[PDB]
């Protein structure tokens, strides 16, 4: 899968389980259509969101639910989720990996692209 | 003002200047409305935004044009902007700082709330 | 004054208010010399710890004390502190502003270097 | 082994490797004892530094010489190295991550602790 999301909760210090996430490309008009979703694992990671087919160059947006993460704790939260958009290129092959740190009231995300 | 944008360079270590921000509030039929913008000064900071009259409960998004900044310093970045959505004022008036911290391939925005 | 600091709180959103601060200078004989200390204020920042006529070239180190922080908050954290080392006034004088976001298992730390 | 070290590059959106880490434990007399040290592979990874029957109960201190790193790729660095400094406790089984996003005037750690 060229496509993986990492998500880390820094208040436990432990991977950041069951959180949902959708993914959505944008399309000709200017909306967000739906193309993959899922809720992380144990390991706070989620993948087969897509193929190698599937997956061509165009903008993307990761959507990570953190807000019903937040709730789920009983720590009242800012953020009504945290939002990823970037651009899928074809400069060679390559993996994606976006990985995002959480915090009630911050939050930082970080692309790990490989080869 | 009720909400302040701060934005800081992690490669400079300097603020970021002149990053252009748009913010939106969601409107009743669930779209977003523009709501004010600006861009950063040489502290990288943006006062002036709105009103404490204005600014009403309801959910917001903050855009930060973060590619047109590292695009200007020669770097071709992985995020296509910067969103920060949250819902304001929904236990009364409060004042908001957004903080941004940017990497060409990271970022990490916190909020800081004060009654 | 050419140093400061600011100290914030990822999980209450608010400035991180009375944390302990030690900075320190090598010495010639290569241990850390106490150079100042001080407390964070409302702000979560903290002024005055030096002049510029006693700021002179050297490698300096701040330590934060997280672990009392949180301890005071009922959490008990993963760090002893965070430490920030660098050397200053190599190039001639500048101000500093070492920043820290502050999370029970987490902590980033940003530097804002101006002439 | 109970304890792996996972550095990653902000700039380039990429592991950072072969930068080196020295570990050290907390001796008696309050100094600072050699316990492990290496290179963080291909991957961005340490493994291997130490074994379950080393790893006892103790103030440890990991310390990654991010200055080297920057200065191979030409950019100017703040810190002189990154140090995390922690207890390890036996509070049930144990495997401790520590995790670190580099940028040249930032870095943020994070310890991820699961069973």
């Amino acid at each position: 899968c060229p496509l993986m999301v990492k998500v880390l909760d820094a208040v436990r210090g432990s991977p950041a389980i069951n959180v949902a996430v959708h993914v959505f490309r944008k399309a000709a008009d200017d909306t967000w259509e739906p193309f993959a979703s899922g809720k992380t694992s144990e390991s706070g990671e989620l993948h087969g969101l897509t193929t190698e087919e599937e997956f061509v160059e165009g903008i993307y947006k990761v959507e990570i639910d953190t807000k019903s993460y937040w709730k789920a704790l009983g720590i009242s939260p800012f953020h009504e989720h945290a939002e990823v958009v970037f651009t899928a290129n074809d400069s060679g092959p390559r993996r994606y990996t976006i990985a995002a740190l959480l915090s009630p009231c911050s939050y930082s995300t970080t692309a790990v692209v490989t080869n």
